[PDB]
This record gives structure tokens, sequence and C-alpha cells, in this order.
């Protein structure tokens, strides 16, 4: 059956709602499934916050090494890196690395605070031509992922387009683009998500997110060995608040849409 039929069948088996957008940069073709529907981004939103700081750094050569004080009161629900630095400092670069590669929620919050609040992350997305993205809350409440809640949402297509712009395209000056890509490639949290649906030796940069309603997300740039890059967003969410997360669904979707590549 067709790729579309395969995705529909995956969603049917899934017990939830699947959103996929793949951009094949070889020919600019797309594989879209519920790609204009809103999903809670959860921690995939951290890419936008880190990139907003990278944009600022273009015009401030001291920004990435700027010290940020980490206090006990900054710790939240999940902060494996920031907890190592309580009573000390981390640089903005180190906070970007922790936010993206470990999904440290304290690090995300420091990025947001530095920028001046969630609305400034939204403004940065808008500056990239993304009319869809919105950040409304800090971590961890940005991961509540309540069905139909527009807060902290985007669509798979909007996020795939913006991720392509960020990592391979026109959003950031070169040094900054390269830094974002280095961060994403070194992600530690994505083994069982998109990466698990791909050949083991393909190079991937990604950012995961998991929240309530079993909301299980991953956004990736994928470099095949003999082909142009693919940009892939896989979002998944479920009807019940305490549903288990389902990274296996994301891996399955990735395998479906990258077949033949
Ligand atoms: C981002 O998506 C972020 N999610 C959370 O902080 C929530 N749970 O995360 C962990 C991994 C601890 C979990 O047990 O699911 C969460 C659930 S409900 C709520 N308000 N927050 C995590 C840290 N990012 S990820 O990339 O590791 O998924």
């Amino acid at each position: 059956n067709s790729v579309q039929q395969q995705l529909e069948a995956l969603e049917k088996s899934s017990g939830g709602r699947l959103g996929v957008a793949l951009i094949n940069t070889a020919d600019n073709s797309q594989i879209l499934y519920r790609a204009d529907e809103r999903f809670a981004m959860c921690s995939t939103s951290k890419v936008m916050a880190a990139a907003a700081v990278l944009k600022q750094s273009e015009s401030d050569k001291h920004l990435l090494n700027q010290r940020v004080e980490i206090k006990k009161s900054d710790l939240v629900n999940y902060n494996p890196i920031a907890e190592k630095h309580v009573n000390g400092t981390m640089t903005l670069a180190e906070l970007g690395a922790a936010a993206l590669q470990y999904s440290d929620n304290t690090a995300m919050n420091k990025l947001i605070a530095h920028l001046g609040g969630p609305d400034k992350v939204t403004a940065f997305a808008r500056s990239l031509g993304d009319e869809t993205f919105r950040l409304d809350r800090t971590a961890p409440t940005l991961n509540t992922a309540i069905p139909g809640d527009p807060r902290d949402t985007t669509t798979p297509l909007a996020m795939a387009q913006t991720l392509k712009n960020l990592t391979l395209g026109k959003a950031l000056a070169e040094t900054q683009r390269a830094q974002l890509v280095t961060w994403l490639k070194g992600n530690t949290t994505g083994s069982a998500s998109i990466r698990a649906g791909l050949p083991k030796s393909w190079v991937v940069g990604d950012k995961t997110g998991s929240g309530d309603y079993g909301t299980t997300n991953d956004i990736a740039v994928i470099w095949p060995e003999n082909h142009a890059p693919l940009v892939l967003v896989t979002y998944f969410t479920q009807p019940e608040q305490k549903a288990e997360n389902r990274n296996d669904i994301l891996a399955a979707a990735a395998k479906i849409v990258t077949h033949g590549f």
C-alpha cells in the first residue's frame, strides 16, 4: 500500500492521533499526515528557545559565554545537568547544550528568562516566517499537552519547515547554524524514537518531547549516506491524561516514511 495508507493504518492501530511531516530536500517533496493540525510541542519547543539565543549571539560576541547563576529554587521536575551546578554558574552555551542534549528543564527556563519570557520565543519563530508556533509557558507546565489546548503548540508542517530553515537553511548565520546542528546531533534522549526507525549508521540530529496525554514527539534532521537530508517531525498524542508515552510509534512512522531513501 501507499505511504499514506501505511500512515493511516499506523494511526488506526495506535490508539491516538499521529502527525507527520517529512521534507525531502533532494526535490523539496513532502510526506504530510495531519500536518496542519496543532499538537502540543512539549520539549521539542526547546529548539526554538535555543535558536533564539543563537540568533542574539550573531550580534553579541560575548553572549554564549555569559554566566548564568543556577540556584536551588531554579530546579523543577527534570534537570539532570542544572542540578550539578547549583550554587555555581553555567554559560548560555552550556544551557543551550543541556536543554537540547539532555532536555534539562531548568536550562530551558533559563533560556526563556534570558530572552524575556515565552512570548519572545514566539516572536523569534515569527521572525523566521513561522506563523504557527506559539510558546505560552515555562517548563514543566508547557508539557501538559491537554487535547485541544492551543498553548505551546505548533503543526508538524510548520515545525518541519522551521527546523529545515534552522538547521539547513536561512534562519541562522553559519557559525550559529553549525552550533545548533552540533547540539542536535549530540542529543542523548532520542535512541528509541525516530533514530530507532532508521539505519543505525545514518547521522541524525533530533529533539524529543514527552508530556501528559501520552504525548510523544521527536523532530529530526537526517543525513543519509548517499542522499540529500530529510527533515522529519513525528508528533503523537493520546486521549487519556495518564497514557504511556509511545516512542515506538515514532520509530514506526520514521521507518514508513524513509523507506527507499
Ligand atoms: C519535555 O518534553 C520534557 N517533559 C517533561 O518535563 C515531562 N515529563 O518528562 C519526563 C521525561 C520526566 C517524563 O517522565 O515524561 C512532563 C510530563 S507532564 C509535564 N508537565 N511534564 C522532557 C524532560 N523532555 S524529553 O525530551 O526528555 O521528553
